[PDB]
């Protein structure tokens, strides 16, 4: 059947066509507080197993408030790790998308390191602009540390993103990475240059520990990823997976129904599968009626319209006619 | 990395869960009346062409009531097809998914034919269940030919489906088989006996010739597959492909705008995209309110429940707590 | 292409016609309409293709 | 003057311009198993030749 | 810079207009400001681009 698929395909009568470009842009805005006191909490432990070699470096700071010592060691070097993973996405912009390196990242700022502890350091090579591949859209994904980014040339107010116990300190930093470097415990690696990212930080963390890939794991990710999204134990960007949500359902006073497991009366039919599935239910307790029914009303003392987007891979067929359908048989048949 | 996910896949903290197994069927219904319609038009037009070589053999039999000798003998050809594809998907289906088999495919029919045209013969390779992988759900398509068949024995009279101007004849069939096989312009090939179709069937048909894949292409089809959907230029399947649906607009009378593929405004945001996108709209002529909401009204003289159900391709963390991530991280910087 | 289609159509209906043993079981099927010959008819159906051909090839 | 009915298309002032799929390809047919009659296939040259250049006078 | 701009989407628009089968439904998804025609508006978004550009390669 290739003689009149090539015949087809010499007139643009089929094909493989899409109206996204390949690597489609798509930004997508960080937690960057979540994980900032996620990683905060996870490395204060680390730092307490061996503080017999932070104790006399730290004599020379005071903590903030009854904040522990070691829970502010590992906010200054959280804090410097984010302030240098912003230079790294926009270096990883500058040759991949040059759009969003002027529209997102223009700002030029030099890393205050580039050693970091291999996880760090792991990170820094994962959190950059990511490709996903058969979804949908092949897609390119930016991560966003912040929509507007609140620079400071003093960088003892220096708080670019919106974190609240961020803490720049430039003393205890290099201190405490000369202490890591020369510890035999303590590894350090240098920050790779690559461009594209890994979905480490893309899944969908849902209700208890539903961690779920919205995308495909063959040429996404291979379970090291997994593990990167493991120590840090929070979501790093929202949900971004597909859902199949039914009507609305409307209550006068709060007697809601509390969403049952045992799987409460969906009003609607479903329409897309997944092999897994989370169950979910927003509310929205003061909702007023949209101006229009509220008209309906007014005038009483219904058309409806929806809009469906149907996204799509491909469009595979592109000009049909006859005689290239007669054409196209008779080629195969005769 | 590699020995924190192994650590982390020993005891089972991340993993590759699915709710749903590997070839989950999926009854879809097909046309078999549009494929009727376009089939018995299209195969008119080859039958026509060579009628020097079918006239003879033709002038026993009487077409209904205005048909043209050509259209009837390609009736009479493309129900036999048609009779025997049902077998076709029976046999299928009885090896792999034998519950459908007992719950779909349970009457047995004896086929007419084992040898038809390549094309009849590729569609009858194709329309078998279809095997559709890296979707969210990894899935088995089985086609239905009818949900009722009204069976009965009487050859002249048998419609096993709903279709207007099914005819079989057993004399035209064979005779006409040993034409086409005597007969060096046309080709024959004896079906084969797989038991996975190809996708030919399963692509979303829209307004235009806007023929769209809801799967992607690797792994799934291969343009041959869209020759053979171009071949029969109508649906096979309902839409089987995910939407973006919006919010419900409220309309007194038929005083709606119209549809603007200009892109008139949506009430909500834009949450799941593809490479190729279609925008429909759905009005509902006649929808009065929902009947709490009536009350509502009435006790006038509010609250909003929603489920979401979001589906995945899997869930990779299984158990999280913070003592794996430790272990996990110790053993990765330390 | 008025006076191309009328003279060409003329020219082969008459190669048409000395050899119609050969067409006239395949033009049976069809009808000429008003009161052209069968001959006619298919030099018609032949030069209106080679001339709707020929716009693709000018093209 | 374009149209996509086939049964219709006169894409140019021809007065019996008659296009017919299935005469057509049972007409091509015909010729491509007579050996009485010959074939070719159209080259895809770009410059034509000026057969159809001359002037035509009254005689 | 806006003399050159108009020489370039003219020469360019034509030359896309030579092959549009393979344009017609890439740019179904957009809309032409005005009686502007779509092989000028890909030409004016082509050539605007690589203005954009030589601003950087002059730089």
């Amino acid at each position: 059947l290739t003689r009149s698929a090539d015949y087809l395909l010499d007139n643009v009568r089929i094909g493989n066509h899409r109206q996204r470009y390949d690597k489609y842009r798509r930004y997508v805005l960080l937690r960057s507080s979540e994980i900032f006191t996620s990683l905060v909490a996870i490395y204060a432990h680390i730092f307490s197993s061996y503080w017999q070699h932070f104790r006399r470096f730290t004599d020379q700071f005071q903590a903030p408030t009854g904040v522990q010592l070691p829970t502010f060691v590992a906010r200054v070097y959280i804090s410097t790790w984010l302030h240098d993973l912003y230079c790294s996405i926009r270096e990883a912009t500058r040759s991949i998308s040059p759009l969003a390196f002027n529209e997102r990242y223009s700002y030029e700022l030099l890393p205050y390191s580039t050693e970091y502890d291999p996880f760090l350091a792991f990170l820094s090579m994962s959190i950059k602009p990511t490709h996903i591949q058969h979804t949908p859209e092949n897609t390119l994904w930016i991560p966003i540390l912040c929509e507007n980014y609140d620079w400071d040339r003093n960088e003892a107010n220096h708080n670019p993103f919106g974190i609240t116990n961020f803490t720049l300190n430039s003393n205890l930093f290099y201190g405490l990475l000369a202490i890591l470097k020369e510890r035999k415990e303590f590894k350090l690696s240098t920050l790779t240059t690559n461009t594209i990212g890994r979905p480490c930080w893309l899944f969908d963390w849902h209700d208890n520990v539903q961690v779920c890939a919205w995308f495909p794991r063959e040429a996404n990710f291979n379970s090291q990823d997994v593990t990167a999204a493991y120590i840090i134990g929070v979501a790093c960007t929202p949900k971004l997976g597909p859902s199949d949500d039914d009507a609305w359902k409307y209550y006068a006073s709060l007697n809601s129904v509390p969403t049952f497991t045992p799987t409460e009366p969906r009003l609607t039919n479903r329409r897309s599968y997944g092999a897994y599935e989370v169950r979910t239910r927003e509310t929205e307790n003061n909702y007023f009626l949209p101006d229009s029914l509220l008209n309906i009303i007014e005038d009483f003392t219904v058309i409806r319209t929806k809009i469906r987007d149907w996204y799509y891979h491909s469009r595979v067929i592109l000009e049909l006619e006859d005689n290239s359908r007669t054409a196209a048989l008779r080629m195969f048949i005769i």
